[PDB]
């Protein structure tokens, strides 16, 4: 239902050009800007501060790429699409992360390089905002 | 020469504008860099760094292309990133940029590594000049 992601915004934007998979439609380009904070006791270390984040993320511009924009919008507001806590890979913690919805944050390279082509992404990912309970 | 890791630069335009560049679109570069390991011209050598993306963003006017094929110079040249110390994850033996600051959000100015931010193309300017790159 309702996370515990910082405070920032969610903007996007478009560009004729295309993302491989694709060719007959334009790219969405989504900017989500976060906000440095502190940890309240809604997040796993309440007190400590962690710095902000800017990350991009690609869709492609057809009906199914704006359904998904629509979806991550309600995830947006529901303040899930990150979280604060611990990073995997780099096992550091206090810092802002995803939160198990996954973004393309390349245009080209395939699932590698977590870009495209990669022709289940909008599956997986719509799959991945029901699991949220956002359909 | 610097000791960029592996990877692709690219760059598309959007018809929205930046704050303090109304009437321009948006240049997006989007970085795609690679896991590696460490060589000898990076901190810790023999050591993984996972990959990395990153999006900045430009004015399309003439000044913000005139940045855009300098950029494109710098990776070529691979001094866009390097491997070492980031602040803000408090660790080493990751991807960072190399000391040529990109605007990686369209809002919010300075504070938020966005726009407006008036003296931003020309600090980016001065700081590529530093690398040789003009």
């Amino acid at each position: 239902q309702k996370g515990n992601q910082p405070e920032g915004s969610m903007v996007f934007t478009v560009s004729r050009d295309s993302l491989p998979g694709y060719e007959s439609f334009g790219t969405i380009v989504i900017t989500y800007s976060m906000k440095a904070g502190i940890q309240t006791e809604e997040h796993p270390n309440p007190g400590k501060r962690y710095p902000g984040i800017q990350r991009t993320a690609y869709l492609p511009d057809n009906k199914e790429g704006r359904k998904v924009l629509k979806l991550l919008y309600r995830a947006f507001d529901q303040k899930l699409i990150f979280t604060v806590g611990y990073s995997r890979v780099l096992g550091v913690s206090d810092v802002i992360t995803w939160n198990d919805i996954h973004h393309k944050t390349s245009r080209f390279g395939g699932p590698e390089m977590y870009g495209y082509p990669d022709p289940s992404y909008l599956k997986r990912v719509k799959e991945e905002l029901k699991a949220k309970g956002i359909e």
